[PDB]
């Protein structure tokens, strides 16, 4: 789709089996989940937005569908805001930014 | 211009004709810039993401181009590790997500 920026972009994703709601962010470098449980192997890690790090769960090649279109990918998991798209998955999904 | 999500998605702005670099940011509210000192009246408020809040200076009807279009409109202004367009500026030069 092409989305206007009038509200948030906001999407349905679906990851583990599970509906969430995730903004679109394209000044996210990486993909960042609220607390949630995900199977397999994960390494600590830590990441720097606007107000400081935070330590988070990452795990590597993790399928989600992001509004339809299929991404495996890198998913961090921690005490983020909201549910984060970063541009590693955005890429995997076509998504540009046009004006 | 189409701008694809490889990398961070920076464009050059103009704010009193101090030019930086800033993230078209699909993910934030509203445009926060570094730290500057702006000329006329403004209102204290806090902005929350990754790790925390910040304290920044609200200054209303500021204009701004972007990439060579022109905005007007709401800045906050402080201790940001990177300058940010926002959707209140972001919708005003008709940008779009798009995929
Ligand atoms: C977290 C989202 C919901 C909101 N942020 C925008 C995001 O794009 C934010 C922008 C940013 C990039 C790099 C350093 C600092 C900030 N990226 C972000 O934290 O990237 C992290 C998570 C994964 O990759 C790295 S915000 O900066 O906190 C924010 C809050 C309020 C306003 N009015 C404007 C901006």
């Amino acid at each position: 789709p092409q989305i206007t920026l009038w509200k948030r972009p906001l999407v349905t994703i679906r990851i583990g089996g599970q509906l969430k709601e995730a903004l679109l962010d394209t000044g996210a470098d990486d993909t960042v989940l609220e607390e949630m449980n995900l199977p397999g192997k994960w390494k600590p890690k830590m990441i720097g937005g606007i107000g400081g790090f935070i330590k988070v769960r990452q795990y590597d090649q993790i399928p989600i569908e992001i509004c339809g279109h299929k991404a495996i990918g890198t998913v961090l998991v921690g005490p983020t805001p909201v549910n984060i798209i970063g541009r590693n998955l955005l890429t995997q999904i076509g998504c540009t930014l046009n004006f």
